[PDB]
């Protein structure tokens, strides 16, 4: 049996305020992921909160989303890819050294387990 | 301390091919999820695959997904939402009624806690 995806889901605190607070920060942010983890990007969607704070995702050819929350130094990272596990992994370390939080809650979920042998 | 959002996952299994194989099946979907639940929506973007299956993610003003392997009878299911928790719920619940997946396995995240009282 093999999964079909790894999704890593984190929650990062202690993240500056002036990291996570506009759509510019979270576009870099992603933009820079996808390409440090050399994964390959179908488009991307972003939107600008008020006062603060923005949504992020992208659609890979599974998907990366970021939603930030500056009043509480709080951002909430997705990292689900399909095949190659070490990429999500490197895409989740780009976006937490870049965001340096203090504390972190993180899980990891195998996402489609399917078999390798059929019934002949 | 309260949760600023709730995060449902789910691998849904034995779905038949025919609900989850292009991208007009999971645009209505997603469509009827979000109205069912009375969610708004910001945008949403789909994407077909070949030779069949589909992503579709909706930002919520956090987001909805969906991935799907019709060869493999398999959708992956994603609804985060924040604030009001029996939206996702209901979100959820009428994704899976639609797909009708005969074997099911879930996860329930809250994602972000943050403190109610903070220091005078
Ligand atoms: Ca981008
Ligand atoms: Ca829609
Ligand atoms: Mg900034
Ligand atoms: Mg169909």
């Amino acid at each position: 049996a093999k999964t079909l995806g790894l999704h890593i889901l984190a929650d990062l605190y202690g993240v500056d305020a002036d990291k996570i607070d506009r759509v510019e920060d979270i576009r870099e942010l992603l933009e820079g992921a996808v390409k440090y983890a050399n994964l390959t990007k179908i488009s991307s969607h972003y939107y600008q909160f008020q006062p603060h704070g923005a949504t992020g995702v992208v659609l890979l050819a599974s998907h990366i989303s970021i939603h930030t929350w500056p009043e509480h130094g709080l951002a909430t990272v997705d990292v689900y890819t399909c095949g190659d596990p070490s990429k999500a992994y490197r895409a989740m370390d780009y976006i937490i050294t870049q965001l340096n939080p203090k504390r972190i809650d993180k899980q990891v979920h195998e996402r489609g387990i399917v078999e390798e042998e059929s019934n002949q």
